[PDB]
DNA sequence: CGGGCATGCCC
DNA sequence: CGGGCATGCCC
């Protein structure tokens, strides 16, 4: 019984995929996504819109869960949590949770009783009409560099689509780097990929 | 009734002054003192020997107190304390105290009931015989850069010599920078002083 | 807003 | 051990 959740992409029978908005070119843009690295660069405590795309409409009662895990093998089995500084100076969200959802009246924050991992869950809502996706506003409450938290360790966010019975319907993931200057750090990484990847 | 303790040098009638040991040239020497800047550069949680020199022998019951205060006017009135990370992962010393004394069976840690400032106190002991000074081993439990603690703000350590009745007998102070590479940072600062001081 | 320095750590 | 990069922030 592993305590490390799968990160394997599983688009499933509903054709579940993630979308991200294009952003500005600014050195310190608040949120920016790199398709080449499948990686979000964003600033702490600010909005990161993630779009949910499906080919088929999930059944009523379907839920959307987000959870962070460390990306490197050496840190994979350690629970991702808020650093003690940002925990201390911290409504519904427990202070130890890294990932929050804003703008949803039905958000649930879970602390797994066996694996101790944190996750945040909202109801899946189908797009309104004309629209092809549904947007969730996530918030990361620490910088990747936070001492006693992520401590410079890369993380993945895993988004899972789950029915009310608990069956996995779909899964996707993206890397996240919460940092002061997302535009600078995105360009630096893409350039490093080009020259020495 | 101010809550900012004096840092003014007061050598007093006993001729109280501080001494510091000369150290190596290494980039990451554990402790090194700059006479030009009256400034200690040291690594966290490691020994910083400070020598006490007097011209006249203090009376029995004399105490030696150390306390940190922020050096800049803008931060002067804020209590210097341990960051929440190093407080959490922390015998006699309360976890919130930045400055500890090692190797003394009579150490007292005080949290002032009116000003809320932290200090650590030991008995003054006169030099043994032949020696001209007495050494106290101090420990700083955070880096200057610790988020939620010093947060990159320069500090002074104020050493006061006090009689058992509480009269101030002498006072001296030095700046402290707790950092990963004290030798590098000392040379950088002395060079900056030379070129643009 | 982008340039550029200080500083912890690389693996 | 010293060189040198990443990254938060300068004031
Ligand atoms: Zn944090
Ligand atoms: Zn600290």
């Amino acid at each position: 019984s592993s305590s490390v959740p799968s990160q394997k992409t599983y688009q499933g029978s509903y054709g579940f995929r993630l979308g991200f908005l294009h952003s500005g070119t600014a050195k310190s843009v608040t949120c920016t996504y790199s398709p080449a690295l499948n990686k979000m660069f964003c600033q702490l405590a600010k909005t990161c819109p993630v779009q949910l795309w499906v080919d088929s409409t999930p059944p009523p009662g379907t839920r959307v869960r987000a959870m962070a895990i460390y990306k490197q093998s050496q840190h994979m089995t350690e629970v991702v949590r808020r650093c003690p500084h940002h925990e201390r100076c911290s409504g519904l969200a427990p202070p130890q949770h890294l990932i929050r959802v804003e703008g949803n009246l039905r958000v649930e924050y879970l602390d797994d009783r066996n694996t101790f991992r944190h996750s945040v869950v909202v109801p899946y809502e189908p797009p309104e009409v004309g629209s092809d996706c549904t947007t969730i506003h996530y918030n990361y409450m620490c910088n990747r560099s936070c001492m006693g938290g992520m401590n410079r360790r890369p993380i993945l966010t895993i988004i899972t689509l789950e029915d009310s019975s608990g069956n996995l319907l779909g899964r996707n993931s993206f890397e996240v780097c919460v940092c002061a200057c997302p535009g600078r750090d995105r360009r630096t990484e893409e350039e490093n990929l080009r020259k020495k990847g």
